């Protein structure tokens, strides 16, 4: 589980989104595994706007923080899951890392700020839905 809070905006895995998420919907993806929701309260996380392809990220099923390689986000394909069957995941990039389902929504932080969130896993890799193309997310 997880989210980035950035403006009066929620961050979200597209397959772990709520009611109220639905209920005050900004934009959803797919493709990607993304919704972002309206929120009342001002968030904190500050987007990074970069080509980093090194971070850490947060794994629960481990309780660690782990600093990581990631490739650029790209079409990856992704084996079914509980949640969406065998596809190409968009904007996706992918460590060398553990990921279990209920992994999804982790952060992955660079320097810069927050780059995405737990999107796959399987087979000792980790994917991350990029949000760095997000540019509206910083305003409006
Ligand atoms: N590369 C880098 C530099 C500075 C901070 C940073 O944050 C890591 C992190 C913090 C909190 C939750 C998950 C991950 C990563
Ligand atoms: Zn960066």
């Amino acid at each position: 589980s997880g989210a980035i809070y950035v403006g009066n905006y929620r961050v979200v895995n597209r397959h772990l989104a709520t009611h109220n998420d639905w209920a005050n919907l900004v934009w959803e993806d797919s493709s990607r595994d993304l919704l972002v929701s309206s929120t009342t309260a001002q968030g904190c996380d500050t987007i990074a706007r970069c080509d980093c392809q090194t971070g850490v990220y947060y794994c629960s099923s481990r309780r660690k923080h782990y600093p990581v390689s990631f490739s650029k986000p790209s079409l990856i394909f992704v084996e079914a899951s509980e949640y969406y069957p065998a596809r190409y995941q968009s904007h996706l990039m992918l460590a060398v890392g553990h990921s279990e389902p209920g992994d999804c929504g982790g952060i992955l932080r660079c320097q810069h700020g927050v780059v995405g969130i737990v999107s796959t896993g399987g087979n000792g890799l980790v994917g991350f839905a990029d949000v760095r193309d997000l540019l509206w997310l910083d305003e409006e």
